[PDB]
């Protein structure tokens, strides 16, 4: 292209895823450780470281592983518040590294714170280682830172790259623118891315515011077994895742493969 | 345109977613028843128725218340595979018833288956128552358914438408275509848616393819517190868721316011 992846790659992836887742856891973161679951796977690686921152927281961591070787880184894412617120822121721115670218612103811131430490660580590781590778991763936111880282690382430059580194892432867312893316792618690295298947874261852121892416894827578807687817390419695319767218867722997101891423378981 | 838413528506827313958641738871678916956681728341418220358806598975548931018276328806968303595958587817386708328207387927396938128963238852328741018232728511996817458922118632125729018736738812895724858516626115128823933141788923688925758616837215955115825115346209747218893317886541998702958603826791 595308392718488926493988297985591985897945695983690786798975791983890363786881780581892532662981891371877231816291243990590981921051713691770381490983521980937781798963982581063981891873453980092984180581760681080281981581971171957381514070612102923105972141957171891642790285570881490583070786074985593986590787480183790883891771881123986571877211959771817391714150891362867331850162895632837311874214724116874118630138880225820175390139250139142109861118891226877214928281894541870157975241890474840155952481970166740187881480890367440182790783670087370182890586140185030491360097080888390883890284890786880164984771996732979201983681993956875106891781993717850143890685780148850164790649640149840075160291080394690282691619190869190594890677890345993964897962868921892642886318870161840134394309460129850136592319650168891434370039660088490579690797890356893966893844896513797972628905995720938712890757787717865121847218583219367219521118864112873118880148890576590769992956894616896963388925778871078982697983498946894855890747595719590849790397940126971115459609094819895976875217496519478915618417438906877416967260958761597937958271876791891735299964694982748961884021928471840791 | 855118515112823112116031516180118441937341618451218513937341328831428803618781328712868705518751548904897823298963126891418440388916077983128824218430128881768871938341538921318480528712328871018251118767438831018646548931438913578941187978294929597709668806678932848812228615328831118543018374017291417140118323018535428621428711658805768931897824968881298963288937518802897833358914958612895836787618493719667308155509528604138827217207013519041208567408758507886517698965758813328507778833728503128827458941448706116729558932428406118847428621227517128866418312125849127884117448117165118352228614318411438707638921977631996803538941827212778717528831737416367608528512637308168936417114146409147938128976018476328822726017018143018574417313638706628611828630994441958611878318558914377818433009054209348815546218247718648814025218138818017126118421528604618412728712977613948651860142979401894934618602854116788924893518547119482109074709786718777418428507418713218212618612876313937321933161948781614490818581826151838511628314844116317111228805338907778707860118611113518230877418713116862131891418880134885216798942987781857321798942878931618403716291518561968871888816598972248941
Ligand atoms: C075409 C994308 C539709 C995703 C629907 C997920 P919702 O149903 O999630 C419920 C945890
Ligand atoms: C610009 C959109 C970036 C969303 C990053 C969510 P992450 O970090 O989520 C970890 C639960």
């Amino acid at each position: 292209g595308i392718r488926a992846a493988t297985s591985q790659e897945i695983n690786e992836l798975t791983y890363y895823t786881t780581l892532s887742a662981n891371s877231y856891c816291r243990t590981v973161i921051p713691g770381a450780t490983w521980d937781c679951i798963h982581c063981d796977a891873t453980e092984d690686l180581k760681i080281i470281k981581t971171w957381s921152t514070l612102i923105y927281d972141t957171n891642a961591m790285v570881a490583r592983g070786d074985s593986e070787k590787t480183i790883y880184i891771v881123f986571r894412g877211s959771s817391s518040i714150r891362n867331w617120i850162a895632d837311l822121t874214f724116v874118p721115v630138s880225y820175p590294p390139v250139s142109g670218t861118k891226v877214h612103k928281g894541f870157l811131d975241s890474y840155g714170e952481v970166q740187n430490e881480l890367v440182a660580t790783v670087l370182d590781q890586f140185k030491q280682y360097p080888s390883y590778k890284v890786a880164v991763t984771g996732h979201s936111l983681g993956g875106a830172t891781a993717l850143l880282c890685a780148l850164d690382l790649y640149q840075r430059e160291e080394g690282l790259s691619s190869s190594n580194l890677f890345l993964y892432t897962q868921g892642q867312p886318r870161v840134g623118n394309p460129a850136f893316a592319n650168y891434v792618v370039s660088t490579g690295i690797p890356y893966r891315r893844t896513v797972n298947e628905r995720d938712i874261v890757p787717h865121l852121p847218p583219a367219a515011f521118g864112f873118l892416h880148a890576g590769s894827e992956y894616w896963i578807t388925d778871n078982s077994p697983e498946t894855v687817q890747v595719c590849t390419s790397d940126l971115e695319t459609s094819d895976c895742s875217n496519s478915i767218v618417p438906f877416t867722s967260v958761l597937d997101h958271l876791s891735y493969f299964g694982i748961n891423t884021g928471l840791c378981t």
